[PDB]
């Protein structure tokens, strides 16, 4: 019985000139289990069309909704302002 252990490191502030914001824009992501990381570097956790807060709470849902024996630490922060640039 193996459980993998998520290490989180979310930033406080990021610009942001895309279309969409993924959980990797947002955080720094260290998993032994490769797999972890590589899904949820890429999961869409808002799309642009001027700045959203994001709780560490929803990447940590988020996790919890897609993988089956993960289980997190948190290393950064637990908010994070988001701004799109490109005006």
């Amino acid at each position: 019985a193996m459980s993998d252990t998520l290490y989180i490191k979310m930033d406080q502030a990021v610009e942001i000139t895309k279309k969409q914001v993924t959980v990797g824009d947002v955080a720094k992501l260290q998993c032994k289990n490769k797999n972890i990381t590589n899904r949820l570097k890429s999961m869409k956790l808002l799309e642009d069309t001027k700045r959203y807060i994001v709780s560490i709470m929803k990447i940590i849902e988020m996790a919890d909704q897609t993988f089956q024996n993960v289980d997190i630490q948190n290393i950064g922060e637990t908010e994070c302002v988001v701004e799109f640039k490109t005006p």
